[PDB]
Protein backbone atom coordinates (compact mmCIF):
# COMPACT_ATOMS: atom_id res chain seq x y z
CA UNK A 1 0.00 0.00 0.00
CA UNK A 2 0.85 3.94 0.00
CA UNK A 3 3.30 4.61 2.27
CA UNK A 4 0.75 7.52 3.75
CA UNK A 5 -1.45 4.91 4.91
CA UNK A 6 1.28 2.60 5.96
CA UNK A 7 2.23 5.24 8.43
CA UNK A 8 -1.32 6.11 9.70
CA UNK A 9 -1.67 2.29 10.74
CA UNK A 10 1.05 2.85 12.70
CA UNK A 11 -0.28 5.28 14.45
CA UNK A 12 -3.67 3.07 15.22
CA UNK A 13 -1.49 0.00 15.86
CA UNK A 14 0.39 2.71 18.99
CA UNK A 15 -2.91 4.00 20.18
CA UNK A 16 -4.51 0.63 20.02
CA UNK A 17 -0.88 -0.42 22.22
CA UNK A 18 -2.18 2.20 24.73
CA UNK A 19 -5.75 0.92 25.78
CA UNK A 20 -5.88 -0.74 28.85
CA UNK A 21 -2.32 -0.02 29.55
CA UNK A 22 -2.50 0.20 33.21
CA UNK A 23 -6.11 -1.62 33.63
CA UNK A 24 -6.82 -3.34 36.88
CA UNK A 25 -7.65 -5.89 38.22
CA UNK A 26 -4.60 -7.50 36.04
CA UNK A 27 -6.55 -10.66 34.92
CA UNK A 28 -9.75 -7.63 33.44
CA UNK A 29 -6.49 -5.65 31.41
CA UNK A 30 -5.11 -9.58 30.14
CA UNK A 31 -8.55 -10.61 29.01
CA UNK A 32 -9.14 -6.81 27.50
CA UNK A 33 -5.55 -6.81 25.92
CA UNK A 34 -5.10 -9.99 24.35
CA UNK A 35 -7.15 -9.65 20.90
CA UNK A 36 -5.31 -6.16 20.89
CA UNK A 37 -1.79 -7.82 20.94
CA UNK A 38 -1.83 -10.93 19.31
CA UNK A 39 -0.87 -10.46 15.89
CA UNK A 40 -3.56 -9.80 14.05
CA UNK A 41 -4.56 -8.69 10.17
CA UNK A 42 -6.36 -5.11 11.36
CA UNK A 43 -8.42 -5.73 8.24
CA UNK A 44 -11.33 -2.76 9.35
CA UNK A 45 -8.58 -0.02 10.37
CA UNK A 46 -6.87 -0.89 6.93
CA UNK A 47 -10.05 -0.39 5.13
CA UNK A 48 -10.86 2.67 6.62
CA UNK A 49 -7.29 4.98 6.40
CA UNK A 50 -7.21 3.00 2.70
CA UNK A 51 -10.66 4.28 1.99
CA UNK A 52 -9.84 7.39 3.50
CA UNK A 53 -7.04 8.08 1.82
CA UNK A 54 -8.72 7.33 -1.48
CA UNK A 55 -11.36 9.80 -1.00
CA UNK A 56 -9.39 12.62 0.71
CA UNK A 57 -5.85 12.21 0.94
CA UNK A 58 -5.48 15.09 2.91
CA UNK A 59 -7.42 13.20 5.80
CA UNK A 60 -4.73 10.52 6.36
CA UNK A 61 -3.56 11.62 9.04
CA UNK A 62 -6.65 13.57 10.65
CA UNK A 63 -7.07 12.74 14.15
CA UNK A 64 -10.56 12.26 13.93
CA UNK A 65 -9.61 9.70 11.12
CA UNK A 66 -7.51 7.68 13.40
CA UNK A 67 -9.42 7.65 16.37
CA UNK A 68 -12.27 5.95 14.21
CA UNK A 69 -10.01 3.28 12.85
CA UNK A 70 -9.36 2.51 16.38
CA UNK A 71 -12.27 2.21 17.47
CA UNK A 72 -13.57 0.13 14.57
CA UNK A 73 -10.91 -2.34 15.70
CA UNK A 74 -11.78 -1.98 19.36
CA UNK A 75 -15.42 -3.31 18.68
CA UNK A 76 -14.13 -5.67 16.34
CA UNK A 77 -12.21 -7.08 19.67
CA UNK A 78 -15.40 -6.84 21.90
CA UNK A 79 -16.68 -9.33 18.57
CA UNK A 80 -14.87 -11.84 19.18
CA UNK A 81 -14.85 -12.07 22.89
CA UNK A 82 -18.44 -12.33 22.65
CA UNK A 83 -18.19 -14.98 20.11
CA UNK A 84 -15.36 -16.76 22.25
CA UNK A 85 -18.49 -17.04 24.92
CA UNK A 86 -21.69 -17.50 22.63
CA UNK A 87 -19.58 -20.53 20.81
CA UNK A 88 -17.56 -21.47 24.23
CA UNK A 89 -14.56 -21.45 21.42
CA UNK A 90 -11.02 -22.48 23.48
CA UNK A 91 -8.98 -21.51 20.13
CA UNK A 92 -9.14 -19.34 17.30
CA UNK A 93 -6.68 -19.73 15.16
CA UNK A 94 -4.33 -22.29 17.34
CA UNK A 95 -4.74 -19.48 20.23
CA UNK A 96 -6.36 -20.15 23.21
CA UNK A 97 -8.46 -17.69 24.12
CA UNK A 98 -9.31 -15.27 26.61
CA UNK A 99 -12.53 -17.19 27.77
CA UNK A 100 -10.51 -20.49 27.65
CA UNK A 101 -7.09 -18.99 30.00
CA UNK A 102 -9.23 -16.13 31.99
CA UNK A 103 -13.16 -17.77 32.52
CA UNK A 104 -16.22 -16.35 30.28
CA UNK A 105 -16.79 -13.67 33.40
CA UNK A 106 -13.25 -11.94 32.66
CA UNK A 107 -14.26 -12.25 28.76
CA UNK A 108 -17.88 -10.49 29.08
CA UNK A 109 -16.49 -8.01 31.66
CA UNK A 110 -13.52 -7.21 28.94
CA UNK A 111 -15.88 -6.63 25.92
CA UNK A 112 -18.02 -4.54 28.34
CA UNK A 113 -15.11 -2.64 29.57
CA UNK A 114 -14.31 -2.31 25.59
CA UNK A 115 -17.59 -0.95 24.54
CA UNK A 116 -17.50 1.80 27.14
CA UNK A 117 -13.67 2.69 25.89
CA UNK A 118 -15.34 2.33 22.32
CA UNK A 119 -17.86 5.24 23.43
CA UNK A 120 -15.79 7.12 25.16
CA UNK A 121 -13.28 7.44 22.19
CA UNK A 122 -16.57 7.91 19.82
CA UNK A 123 -18.14 10.65 21.99
CA UNK A 124 -15.04 13.22 20.42
CA UNK A 125 -16.70 11.71 17.00
CA UNK A 126 -19.93 13.56 17.17
CA UNK A 127 -23.67 12.46 18.07
CA UNK A 128 -24.34 10.92 14.45
CA UNK A 129 -21.10 8.99 14.92
CA UNK A 130 -22.46 7.33 18.62
CA UNK A 131 -25.91 6.93 17.11
CA UNK A 132 -24.39 4.95 13.80
CA UNK A 133 -22.74 2.85 16.17
CA UNK A 134 -25.29 2.06 18.51
CA UNK A 135 -26.95 0.66 15.54
CA UNK A 136 -24.37 -1.04 14.29
CA UNK A 137 -24.21 -2.91 17.50
CA UNK A 138 -27.74 -3.78 17.10
CA UNK A 139 -27.69 -5.07 14.01
CA UNK A 140 -24.53 -7.76 15.09
CA UNK A 141 -26.71 -8.35 18.27
CA UNK A 142 -30.00 -9.24 16.24
CA UNK A 143 -27.83 -11.38 13.81
CA UNK A 144 -26.33 -13.39 16.99
CA UNK A 145 -29.66 -14.33 18.04
CA UNK A 146 -31.32 -14.92 14.93
CA UNK A 147 -28.19 -17.85 14.14
CA UNK A 148 -28.87 -18.99 18.03
CA UNK A 149 -32.46 -19.44 16.90
CA UNK A 150 -31.25 -21.34 13.76
CA UNK A 151 -31.51 -18.59 10.85
CA UNK A 152 -28.13 -18.64 9.33
CA UNK A 153 -29.65 -17.01 5.72
CA UNK A 154 -31.29 -14.57 7.74
CA UNK A 155 -28.06 -13.30 9.72
CA UNK A 156 -25.59 -13.45 6.83
CA UNK A 157 -26.09 -9.64 6.59
CA UNK A 158 -26.01 -9.13 10.25
CA UNK A 159 -23.03 -11.07 11.25
CA UNK A 160 -20.12 -9.16 10.72
CA UNK A 161 -20.91 -7.32 7.79
CA UNK A 162 -22.19 -4.16 9.83
CA UNK A 163 -18.25 -3.64 11.54
CA UNK A 164 -16.86 -3.66 7.48
CA UNK A 165 -19.63 -1.17 6.57
CA UNK A 166 -18.44 0.97 9.45
CA UNK A 167 -14.84 1.16 8.66
CA UNK A 168 -16.31 2.56 5.23
CA UNK A 169 -19.24 4.38 6.83
CA UNK A 170 -17.53 6.73 9.72
CA UNK A 171 -14.85 8.28 7.80
CA UNK A 172 -17.72 9.34 4.97
CA UNK A 173 -20.14 10.59 8.18
CA UNK A 174 -16.86 12.24 9.80
CA UNK A 175 -15.49 14.07 6.15
CA UNK A 176 -19.13 14.96 5.48
CA UNK A 177 -19.27 12.95 2.35
CA UNK A 178 -23.28 11.65 2.98
CA UNK A 179 -23.51 11.21 -0.75
CA UNK A 180 -21.17 7.79 -0.84
CA UNK A 181 -22.84 6.61 1.98
CA UNK A 182 -25.97 4.86 0.16
CA UNK A 183 -22.90 3.14 -1.54
CA UNK A 184 -20.34 2.42 0.75
CA UNK A 185 -23.18 0.16 2.89
CA UNK A 186 -23.86 -1.71 0.02
CA UNK A 187 -20.25 -2.50 -0.49
CA UNK A 188 -19.28 -2.98 2.76
CA UNK A 189 -22.62 -5.32 3.40
CA UNK A 190 -21.62 -7.88 -0.06
CA UNK A 191 -17.90 -7.59 0.97
CA UNK A 192 -19.06 -8.86 4.46
CA UNK A 193 -21.18 -11.81 3.47
CA UNK A 194 -18.17 -12.52 1.12
CA UNK A 195 -16.29 -12.29 4.09
CA UNK A 196 -17.49 -15.15 6.15
CA UNK A 197 -16.74 -17.69 3.55
CA UNK A 198 -20.39 -16.76 -4.59
CA UNK A 199 -19.14 -15.23 -8.26
CA UNK A 200 -21.64 -12.47 -8.23
CA UNK A 201 -21.16 -11.19 -4.99
CA UNK A 202 -17.59 -10.12 -6.44
CA UNK A 203 -19.34 -8.78 -9.38
CA UNK A 204 -21.48 -6.26 -7.58
CA UNK A 205 -18.59 -5.29 -5.24
CA UNK A 206 -17.28 -4.72 -8.76
CA UNK A 207 -20.22 -2.31 -9.95
CA UNK A 208 -20.16 -0.44 -6.26
CA UNK A 209 -16.67 0.17 -6.69
CA UNK A 210 -17.70 1.48 -10.59
CA UNK A 211 -19.91 4.03 -8.46
CA UNK A 212 -17.63 5.26 -5.96
CA UNK A 213 -15.10 5.90 -9.00
CA UNK A 214 -17.46 7.78 -10.72
CA UNK A 215 -17.34 9.90 -8.08
CA UNK A 216 -13.63 10.23 -6.73
CA UNK A 217 -12.20 8.71 -10.02
CA UNK A 218 -8.72 7.42 -10.22
CA UNK A 219 -7.88 8.56 -6.50
CA UNK A 220 -9.84 5.47 -5.75
CA UNK A 221 -6.70 3.49 -7.43
CA UNK A 222 -5.27 1.76 -3.60
CA UNK A 223 -8.83 1.30 -2.53
CA UNK A 224 -9.55 -0.68 -5.49
CA UNK A 225 -6.49 -2.83 -5.09
CA UNK A 226 -7.45 -3.46 -1.35
CA UNK A 227 -10.80 -4.24 -2.67
CA UNK A 228 -9.78 -6.26 -5.57
CA UNK A 229 -6.34 -7.70 -3.41
CA UNK A 230 -9.14 -9.42 -1.21
CA UNK A 231 -11.18 -10.44 -3.94
CA UNK A 232 -8.51 -12.24 -5.04
CA UNK A 233 -8.58 -14.49 -1.92
CA UNK A 234 -12.33 -15.75 -2.70
CA UNK B 1 -43.64 2.07 52.32
CA UNK B 2 -43.20 5.17 50.16
CA UNK B 3 -44.41 8.43 51.56
CA UNK B 4 -43.32 10.32 48.11
CA UNK B 5 -45.34 12.53 46.27
CA UNK B 6 -48.09 11.72 43.44
CA UNK B 7 -45.89 14.02 41.06
CA UNK B 8 -43.12 11.11 41.82
CA UNK B 9 -45.08 8.10 41.55
CA UNK B 10 -46.80 10.09 38.45
CA UNK B 11 -43.77 10.53 36.63
CA UNK B 12 -42.68 6.70 37.92
CA UNK B 13 -45.53 5.49 35.39
CA UNK B 14 -44.43 7.80 32.44
CA UNK B 15 -41.68 6.03 32.97
CA UNK B 16 -42.68 2.54 33.54
CA UNK B 17 -44.43 3.24 29.97
CA UNK B 18 -41.63 4.21 28.27
CA UNK B 19 -39.74 1.25 29.29
CA UNK B 20 -42.54 -1.16 28.09
CA UNK B 21 -42.09 0.40 24.56
CA UNK B 22 -38.36 -1.21 24.86
CA UNK B 23 -37.47 -3.59 22.07
CA UNK B 24 -41.46 -3.75 21.80
CA UNK B 25 -41.44 -5.56 18.20
CA UNK B 26 -37.74 -6.69 17.91
CA UNK B 27 -37.06 -9.74 15.87
CA UNK B 28 -36.37 -12.73 16.72
CA UNK B 29 -38.57 -13.65 19.85
CA UNK B 30 -36.30 -15.06 21.88
CA UNK B 31 -34.16 -11.80 21.46
CA UNK B 32 -37.04 -9.86 22.29
CA UNK B 33 -38.07 -11.94 25.38
CA UNK B 34 -34.31 -11.95 26.81
CA UNK B 35 -34.48 -8.18 26.56
CA UNK B 36 -37.92 -7.76 27.85
CA UNK B 37 -37.91 -10.25 31.01
CA UNK B 38 -36.44 -8.12 33.39
CA UNK B 39 -38.34 -5.64 32.04
CA UNK B 40 -41.76 -6.96 32.19
CA UNK B 41 -41.54 -8.76 35.77
CA UNK B 42 -40.56 -5.22 36.66
CA UNK B 43 -38.48 -5.28 40.34
CA UNK B 44 -38.63 -1.82 42.67
CA UNK B 45 -38.08 0.70 40.08
CA UNK B 46 -35.56 1.86 42.57
CA UNK B 47 -32.90 3.03 40.40
CA UNK B 48 -35.44 5.09 38.26
CA UNK B 49 -37.18 6.14 41.84
CA UNK B 50 -34.16 7.71 43.16
CA UNK B 51 -33.33 10.08 40.21
CA UNK B 52 -37.05 11.26 39.88
CA UNK B 53 -37.48 11.52 44.05
CA UNK B 54 -34.38 13.48 43.68
CA UNK B 55 -35.08 15.67 40.67
CA UNK B 56 -37.86 16.80 42.50
CA UNK B 57 -36.75 17.76 45.28
CA UNK B 58 -33.57 19.93 43.35
CA UNK B 59 -36.16 21.07 41.18
CA UNK B 60 -39.73 20.35 40.88
CA UNK B 61 -40.84 22.05 37.65
CA UNK B 62 -38.07 19.13 36.19
CA UNK B 63 -39.84 16.09 37.18
CA UNK B 64 -41.88 16.57 33.73
CA UNK B 65 -38.74 17.04 31.33
CA UNK B 66 -38.50 14.57 29.12
CA UNK B 67 -34.76 14.46 29.23
CA UNK B 68 -35.16 13.42 33.01
CA UNK B 69 -37.90 10.76 32.58
CA UNK B 70 -34.93 9.34 29.67
CA UNK B 71 -32.71 9.75 32.10
CA UNK B 72 -34.74 7.57 34.26
CA UNK B 73 -35.37 5.09 31.68
CA UNK B 74 -31.80 4.80 30.90
CA UNK B 75 -30.73 4.04 34.55
CA UNK B 76 -32.62 0.87 34.86
CA UNK B 77 -31.91 -0.19 31.67
CA UNK B 78 -28.47 -0.54 32.86
CA UNK B 79 -29.46 -2.31 35.91
CA UNK B 80 -31.38 -4.60 33.61
CA UNK B 81 -27.85 -5.27 31.74
CA UNK B 82 -26.47 -6.40 34.72
CA UNK B 83 -28.82 -8.70 36.20
CA UNK B 84 -28.95 -10.32 32.57
CA UNK B 85 -24.59 -10.69 32.55
CA UNK B 86 -24.68 -11.65 36.27
CA UNK B 87 -27.46 -14.04 35.45
CA UNK B 88 -24.49 -15.67 33.32
CA UNK B 89 -21.83 -15.03 35.25
CA UNK B 90 -23.09 -16.82 38.78
CA UNK B 91 -25.31 -19.12 36.69
CA UNK B 92 -28.65 -17.85 38.15
CA UNK B 93 -31.45 -20.23 36.56
CA UNK B 94 -34.04 -17.96 38.81
CA UNK B 95 -34.06 -14.72 40.10
CA UNK B 96 -36.72 -14.31 43.23
CA UNK B 97 -39.09 -17.60 41.76
CA UNK B 98 -38.02 -16.90 38.09
CA UNK B 99 -37.07 -18.25 35.19
CA UNK B 100 -33.90 -16.23 34.12
CA UNK B 101 -33.48 -15.42 30.73
CA UNK B 102 -29.96 -18.03 30.51
CA UNK B 103 -32.12 -20.77 32.08
CA UNK B 104 -34.68 -20.34 29.33
CA UNK B 105 -32.39 -19.71 26.26
CA UNK B 106 -28.62 -20.79 27.58
CA UNK B 107 -26.12 -17.85 28.09
CA UNK B 108 -25.26 -16.86 24.39
CA UNK B 109 -29.07 -14.84 24.32
CA UNK B 110 -29.05 -13.24 27.52
CA UNK B 111 -25.43 -12.02 26.50
CA UNK B 112 -26.55 -10.49 22.90
CA UNK B 113 -29.91 -9.14 24.84
CA UNK B 114 -27.61 -7.54 26.92
CA UNK B 115 -25.40 -6.28 23.92
CA UNK B 116 -28.46 -4.72 22.52
CA UNK B 117 -29.33 -2.95 25.78
CA UNK B 118 -25.81 -1.76 25.97
CA UNK B 119 -26.77 -0.42 22.45
CA UNK B 120 -30.15 0.62 22.79
CA UNK B 121 -29.23 3.00 26.35
CA UNK B 122 -26.62 4.41 23.93
CA UNK B 123 -28.88 6.23 21.94
CA UNK B 124 -31.32 7.13 24.04
CA UNK B 125 -28.20 8.76 25.96
CA UNK B 126 -27.14 10.45 22.55
CA UNK B 127 -30.46 12.68 22.88
CA UNK B 128 -28.98 13.62 26.83
CA UNK B 129 -25.52 15.36 25.52
CA UNK B 130 -22.44 14.49 25.52
CA UNK B 131 -21.10 15.09 28.89
CA UNK B 132 -24.56 12.24 29.91
CA UNK B 133 -23.08 9.69 27.65
CA UNK B 134 -19.24 10.13 28.36
CA UNK B 135 -20.33 9.87 32.38
CA UNK B 136 -22.41 6.79 31.52
CA UNK B 137 -19.42 5.06 29.75
CA UNK B 138 -17.76 5.72 32.53
CA UNK B 139 -19.88 4.28 35.55
CA UNK B 140 -19.80 1.14 32.62
CA UNK B 141 -16.04 0.79 33.31
CA UNK B 142 -16.67 1.09 37.42
CA UNK B 143 -18.95 -1.81 37.02
CA UNK B 144 -16.66 -3.98 34.79
CA UNK B 145 -14.08 -3.18 37.48
CA UNK B 146 -16.19 -4.17 40.16
CA UNK B 147 -16.94 -7.20 38.79
CA UNK B 148 -13.78 -8.00 37.76
CA UNK B 149 -12.42 -8.20 41.33
CA UNK B 150 -15.15 -10.17 42.49
CA UNK B 151 -14.71 -12.69 40.21
CA UNK B 152 -10.74 -12.14 41.32
CA UNK B 153 -12.34 -12.99 44.79
CA UNK B 154 -11.48 -9.14 45.91
CA UNK B 155 -14.67 -8.27 47.68
CA UNK B 156 -13.49 -5.79 49.52
CA UNK B 157 -11.96 -3.60 46.69
CA UNK B 158 -15.19 -4.40 44.52
CA UNK B 159 -18.10 -2.85 47.19
CA UNK B 160 -17.99 0.71 45.68
CA UNK B 161 -17.53 -0.74 41.76
CA UNK B 162 -20.07 -3.51 42.07
CA UNK B 163 -23.43 -1.76 42.36
CA UNK B 164 -22.79 1.93 43.15
CA UNK B 165 -21.57 2.95 39.99
CA UNK B 166 -25.35 3.00 39.14
CA UNK B 167 -27.42 4.15 42.27
CA UNK B 168 -24.42 7.08 41.57
CA UNK B 169 -25.71 7.80 37.93
CA UNK B 170 -29.59 7.77 39.61
CA UNK B 171 -27.88 10.98 41.25
CA UNK B 172 -25.48 12.46 39.14
CA UNK B 173 -27.80 12.06 35.70
CA UNK B 174 -30.33 14.86 36.72
CA UNK B 175 -27.44 17.39 37.46
CA UNK B 176 -25.76 16.87 34.61
CA UNK B 177 -28.79 16.88 33.13
CA UNK B 178 -29.79 20.23 34.33
CA UNK B 179 -26.69 22.19 35.05
CA UNK B 180 -26.48 21.76 38.53
CA UNK B 181 -22.76 20.63 39.07
CA UNK B 182 -22.13 22.19 42.19
CA UNK B 183 -23.67 19.26 43.61
CA UNK B 184 -22.14 16.43 42.05
CA UNK B 185 -19.51 16.12 44.07
CA UNK B 186 -21.96 15.55 47.03
CA UNK B 187 -23.91 13.32 44.78
CA UNK B 188 -21.40 10.68 44.03
CA UNK B 189 -19.88 10.45 47.74
CA UNK B 190 -23.82 10.21 48.79
CA UNK B 191 -24.87 7.59 46.31
CA UNK B 192 -21.54 5.62 46.31
CA UNK B 193 -21.89 4.94 50.83
CA UNK B 194 -25.88 4.60 49.51
CA UNK B 195 -24.90 1.79 47.11
CA UNK B 196 -22.50 0.32 49.14
CA UNK B 197 -25.31 0.03 51.86
CA UNK B 198 -27.77 -1.61 49.90
CA UNK B 199 -25.15 -3.44 48.42
CA UNK B 200 -26.16 -5.90 51.21
CA UNK B 201 -30.18 -6.03 50.74
CA UNK B 202 -23.45 -4.13 60.98
CA UNK B 203 -20.35 -1.71 62.94
CA UNK B 204 -19.66 -0.24 59.99
CA UNK B 205 -23.25 0.09 58.72
CA UNK B 206 -23.75 2.66 60.68
CA UNK B 207 -20.94 4.74 60.04
CA UNK B 208 -21.86 4.71 57.11
CA UNK B 209 -25.44 5.86 57.61
CA UNK B 210 -24.06 8.51 59.46
CA UNK B 211 -22.00 9.70 56.73
CA UNK B 212 -25.17 9.70 54.87
CA UNK B 213 -26.64 12.27 56.94
CA UNK B 214 -23.83 14.52 57.15
CA UNK B 215 -24.41 14.21 52.77
CA UNK B 216 -28.16 14.88 53.20
CA UNK B 217 -27.35 18.06 55.60
CA UNK B 218 -25.06 19.00 52.65
CA UNK B 219 -27.53 18.83 50.10
CA UNK B 220 -30.32 20.42 52.36
CA UNK B 221 -28.32 23.36 53.03
CA UNK B 222 -28.34 24.19 49.53
CA UNK B 223 -31.92 23.25 48.24
CA UNK B 224 -34.04 23.92 52.09
CA UNK B 225 -36.98 22.15 52.87
CA UNK B 226 -37.56 21.10 49.42
CA UNK B 227 -35.16 18.37 49.98
CA UNK B 228 -37.83 16.04 52.52
CA UNK B 229 -39.53 13.47 50.16
CA UNK B 230 -35.55 12.47 48.89
CA UNK B 231 -34.58 12.88 52.81
CA UNK B 232 -37.61 10.20 53.97
CA UNK B 233 -36.45 8.01 50.52
CA UNK B 234 -32.86 7.74 51.80
CA UNK B 235 -33.81 7.34 55.50
CA UNK B 236 -36.58 4.79 54.47
CA UNK B 237 -33.56 2.54 52.50
CA UNK B 238 -31.54 3.17 55.61
CA UNK B 239 -33.81 1.74 57.59
CA UNK B 240 -34.44 -1.69 55.86
CA UNK B 241 -30.66 -2.09 55.67
CA UNK B 242 -30.48 -1.40 59.15
CA UNK B 243 -33.30 -3.91 59.62
C1 LIG C 1 -23.25 -7.01 37.64
C2 LIG C 1 -22.82 -5.84 36.79
C3 LIG C 1 -22.10 -6.01 35.67
C4 LIG C 1 -21.70 -7.38 35.21
C5 LIG C 1 -21.70 -4.82 34.83
C6 LIG C 1 -22.78 -4.56 33.78
C7 LIG C 1 -22.35 -3.44 32.87
C8 LIG C 1 -23.18 -2.44 32.58
C9 LIG C 1 -24.57 -2.43 33.16
C10 LIG C 1 -22.70 -1.33 31.68
C11 LIG C 1 -23.08 -1.53 30.23
C12 LIG C 1 -22.90 -0.20 29.49
C13 LIG C 1 -21.86 0.00 28.66
C14 LIG C 1 -20.83 -1.10 28.47
C15 LIG C 1 -21.75 1.33 27.94
C16 LIG C 1 -22.82 2.30 28.50
C17 LIG C 1 -22.60 3.74 28.03
C18 LIG C 1 -23.62 4.55 27.69
C19 LIG C 1 -25.04 4.07 27.75
C20 LIG C 1 -23.38 5.95 27.23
Amino acid sequence: LPPEVLAALERVKARLNKVGEELEPISLRKAVRHYIETPGKLLRPLLLLTFTYSIDRRSIMDPRILEAAAIVELLHVVSLLQDDVMDQHDQRRGIKTPRAMYGDGRAIVASDWLIAESIKMAVNLGADVVTYLADVAQRLSVGQALDLEGERDKAAEFKTAPLIEAALVMPLVILGRRELIETAKKLGTKLGILYQYTKSIANEIGRYLLKIKEHVGDAIAPFERLIKYLIGKA
